[PDB]
């Protein structure tokens, strides 16, 4: 690989004290498949191969960075790239613990 930095990492917000639920369904269509969590507002929406609700959320909010609940990758919609950075480690780890632990 991912980009080791991107100019949208500044928009990554603190993780809610409720933590993450990697089984959370899409907030629009309720699908349990291929969801992502927004790293600005922590809403959960489905991927491009389901109903494209996270891409819609990007369009209507401008929020840049999203975390996959399938493989814990982080995608930036502006840079059109995967990103990994020390600034993403806390949220990936919280997600990894919820998913696997
Ligand atoms: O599915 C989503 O809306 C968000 C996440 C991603 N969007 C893309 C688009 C391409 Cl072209 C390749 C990889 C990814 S990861
Ligand atoms: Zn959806
Ligand atoms: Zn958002
Ligand atoms: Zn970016």
């Amino acid at each position: 690989s991912p980009l080791p930095w991107c100019p949208h990492l500044v928009a990554v917000c603190p993780i809610p004290a409720a933590g993450l639920d990697v089984t959370q369904p899409c907030g629009d269509c309720g699908t349990i498949q291929e969801n992502w969590v927004c790293l600005s507002c922590y809403q959960v929406y489905c991927g491009r191969y389901i109903n494209g609700h996270m891409l819609q959320h990007h369009g209507n909010s401008g929020h840049p960075l999203v975390l996959s609940y399938i493989d814990l990758s982080a995608w930036c919609y502006y840079c059109q790239a995967y990103v990994h950075h020390q600034a993403l480690l806390d949220v990936k780890n919280i997600a990894h613990q919820n998913k696997f632990g």
